[PDB]
């Protein structure tokens, strides 16, 4: 219970309001891997995805701490698709490999 309810609600809002939400950082190899998969490989429209660079926001550490409380993950990339917690790049690639990611992205690509 490290973070304010204000921050928890704000992060929950970002998760709910955006088709895809990706918590990221600048110069983050695995963040780059996940975004390259989404935008370049799978051609998800960039305008449908909210990407935040935590290290460059005042509220950055606060947002990261909120995500830890919400989903138990402490690292970036931290991905949500259609309100559902995906995880990091490992998780995204695993869903891709089974064919699940295709079905998760379908309603969004429409």
């Amino acid at each position: 219970h490290m973070v304010s309810q204000e921050t928890i609600k704000h992060v929950k809002d970002l998760i709910a309001e955006n088709e895809i939400f990706v918590a990221s950082k600048t110069y983050c190899p695995y963040c780059h891997a996940a975004l390259n998969t989404l935008f370049e490989k799978l051609k998800v429209p960039r305008s449908k995805v909210l990407v935040l660079q935590l290290n460059d926001m005042k509220e950055g550490a606060d947002i990261q701490a909120a995500l830890y409380e919400i989903n138990g993950q402490r690292t970036v990339p931290n991905i949500y698709i259609n309100g559902k917690h995906i995880g990091g790049n490992d998780d995204l690639q695993e869903l891709r490999e089974t064919g699940e990611l295709e079905e998760l992205l379908e309603p969004i690509l429409a």
